[PDB]
């Protein structure tokens, strides 16, 4: 139908706008501590502290299958990654500091994404 393809029109868009979210908040992790899944060889208890594991690289594989419906969904997996890393590293850790920074300078840039999705539709 016509209202399908204007569906899967509005879902494109968003992807594009969620793409420049994406690497936008990705800039704010120049140390590329979120870049990749943590490696279950590497870190082989990680399931039984973290449940539901996300990372850059995992979120860009759902949004290039445009799997983000919304901006909630994706600003879900975002909280995610921040969320399962302050869990799992302690405070004085490079990584719990680097979550830190990530979320406080994301804020920023999924404020004006929230406004641009309503504002666009």
């Amino acid at each position: 139908s016509m209202e399908q393809v204007a569906m899967e029109l509005r879902l494109t868009e968003l992807t594009r706008l969620l793409r420049s979210v994406l690497d936008q908040l990705q800039d704010k992790d120049p140390a590329r501590i979120f870049a990749q899944p943590v490696s279950l060889k590497e870190v082989p208890d990680y399931l039984d502290h973290i449940k539901h594991p996300m990372d850059f690289a995992t979120m860009r594989k759902r949004l290039e299958a445009q799997g983000y419906k919304n901006l909630h969904e994706f600003e879900e997996d975002f909280d995610l990654i921040i969320d399962n890393c302050m869990k799992y590293n302690a405070r004085d850790t490079v990584f719990y500091r680097a979550a830190v920074r990530l979320r406080d300078q994301g804020g920023v840039v999924l404020r004006q994404a929230r406004r641009e999705v309503d504002s666009i539709g």
